[PDB]
């Protein structure tokens, strides 16, 4: 039950021209486009009821507060989070990996101890972890790949000992589009004591996502992506967890009680990781884009983008020299390269075509350089996006193979 | 030329009402409201040209990289700032100064050393440091206060020595209203070697602020309070000092190169501090306010508020054992009790009047212990805000005083 006709019809973007032709925007893995519905949201908070939260005396001041806590509390639903105190708000997916690498990784991670990361990791799920092992003198260790993009478990047994504290994966690919095995993985790391972190920046728009059924200790995904407002994001931690983990960013509405002769008490989690003014107005729209995907269901949405997905690929061998990367079975990005062209020269003549498409390395170098590749195209199939649109890709493919021969 | 008129036409939510009687908003200190064009200045964006930064092939994407750096490069004039590339964006002051109290902080106070805040500080401006000098070991210095709400500055020789690294101060206090003779200060720190934060979250939106002129370090604010939207911030370092820290937050957008064999690299300043995804349409609507209040005029708004305080001060006085907080040439704010009391019931009784007000610690128990009063009113005074709610105010107060005898 699921019509592409009245969903781009919440999309305003959608109805733009780019050179003066119709937008195919296919870079919604990059960020998604918002509805009408996403957008008012926030503007309406803003005209009719707009206040500091922090819970006041006044009116305003208390509503905000409430609706705030909402969005906490229908968001620990929508990944099935045991409670809404498991829920922290942050700026993005890259932000809750840094408060997580802080605030539990310096007091978990020793010296000698190592951490392991999947070879095709974006590099919010690297850097911050690199940064940890260098000054808490830890080892980082990789799932190496395989080349149909999908993770080597053969090497699982050699990688995981006793010594080993964190396992850090990506639920979803941005680039490749792979879906890694969660379940299997994070118990086998369970019964090393090592805790798991999932990132599901690419997963939590395209199926489903039950925390507790993965069992997994910290999640985290961005809301831009999910059809919703810029900086703010979801971070998820076991109640277990959270409740022992430190502070990270310090200020008012994280403290308990402050005295310059006393020292500094913290309130508890999750108000404990939510330092300052709130995005308030970003959370409301995150509501409204929670609320929004909830009532197409994800399963619908599910369906019909992976029935795009296979017309997709399909229709896409008909271009000649046309090199994909990852598995058959990928979800919701098409990674490829057209002969021996520079990605940026194809995405180029894409983009004047009125076609939006991403090239580059997609802030996942460690992935290009397995496959000796400085840069690819990746096109990212939406729920608003069409099968037109699809072949608008392959035809302007194919003739940008005609024209630079 | 400045017509309260006009301006209050700008704000949607000032019409409204609130348990049926007018809404007096007298607390935009906690969170300023916003006009109409910065509202929808940001909801256009998200409806027509929405698209995921750091420079991509297409062109949505590479427009929306533009307007980013416009909006930092208009911000950079507002304070002064010598370049755009001296400005970072944060979500907030709160986030500022921890950024700072980290970079900086950890490579530059070394156990022994000692830090210099005032006893009105924000609690923002007050634990980032705390945690600083529990793990780096070092000393925490507090400026005293006087009974006027003004620093003690005599006390300043026998704080500032060899050993002093920094000296957090606040423009102008939330609580208070107090201005700080920034400049004086600034030179005397100067000359011990020492680096001067000036925490200007209150100061901002009450006159002209020039970063060169007062030559602090370091200088922050937060865009909610300026009239623009949530989660969205500024944090002003000197070019010369920015080069030389190092990143906080990692992960995409803010490295060079990621190899996890080479290691990784960094990109450069600003940038080298803005990891992942921006907030994209809070910065649109932050150069919003920024070009609203621009067009009024922070000189114009600046008299027209120091009108409305005289007037709101004198007006106070027919208030029978009204207890005022804070210097006679204050700005902004208004702290005070009504008699013996609790100022949770003075708020509760105003709210019931249709009138906004803070009352509690906020956020500076600090200052609040300095009184011996466990809480306080804060009203606050802005450029949408009319004589006729001055009364309002004063009215209900002495109402409040009758029936609670």
């Amino acid at each position: 039950i699921f019509s592409v006709d009245k969903v781009r019809a919440d999309f305003p973007v959608l109805s733009r021209e780019v050179n003066g032709l119709p937008l195919a925007y296919l870079d919604s893995a990059a960020s998604a486009q918002k509805p009408s519905q996403v957008i008012d949201a926030e503007a309406e908070f803003y005209r009719h009821g707009y206040a500091a939260v922090h819970r006041g005396i006044h009116t305003l001041s208390a509503q905000a507060t409430e609706k705030m806590e909402n969005v906490r509390k229908r968001a620990s639903l929508f990944i099935n989070a045991r409670s809404a105190e498991e829920l922290v708000f942050v700026r993005g997916t890259t932000e809750g990996i840094n408060l997580v690498a802080n605030s539990w990784g310096n007091s978990n991670v020793r010296a000698g101890d190592n951490i392991i990361i999947s070879q095709m990791e974006h590099h919010a799920n690297i850097v911050p972890w690199q940064m940890l092992c260098a000054r808490v003198g830890a080892e980082l260790r990789v799932i190496p790949l395989n080349p149909d993009g999908t993770l080597q478990l053969e090497t699982l047994p050699t990688l995981f000992d006793e010594k080993t504290r964190l396992l850090a994966i990506t639920h979803v690919s941005n680039v490749l589009g792979t879906e890694n095995p969660l379940a299997e993985m994070i118990t086998l790391a369970h019964q090393h004591g090592a805790k798991v972190l999932v990132d599901g920046a690419q997963a939590v728009m395209h199926h489903p996502v039950d925390v507790q059924a993965l069992d997994c200790d910290f999640y985290v995904f961005s809301g831009h992506k999910l059809y919703g407002p810029t900086g703010i994001g979801i971070l998820y931690v076991k109640e277990a967890l959270l409740q022992e983990m430190p502070p990270w960013e310090g200020g008012g509405s994280m403290i308990a009680t402050v005295s310059l002769s006393e020292g500094t008490t913290w309130t508890k989690a999750p108000w404990r990781f939510e330092a300052g003014t709130p995005n308030t107005g970003g959370i409301i729209g995150l509501g409204a884009a929670l609320e929004y995907v909830s009532a197409l269901g994800l399963n619908n949405i599910a369906e019909y983008e992976q029935n795009l997905m296979h017309y997709a690929l399909s229709q896409l061998e008909s271009v000649p020299d046309l090199t994909l990367y990852g598995p058959q079975n990928r979800l919701g990005v098409i990674a490829f390269n057209l002969g021996k062209h520079h990605a940026y020269d194809v995405g180029s003549f894409l983009d004047n075509y009125g076609i939006a498409v991403r090239t580059g390395h997609h802030c996942a170098m460690p992935l290009m350089a397995y496959y000796n590749v400085p840069a690819m195209c990746r096109a990212s199939l939406a729920m608003y996006n069409t099968h037109e649109e699809v072949d608008r890709l392959v035809t302007g493919l194919q003739r940008i193979h005609r024209l630079l021969g």
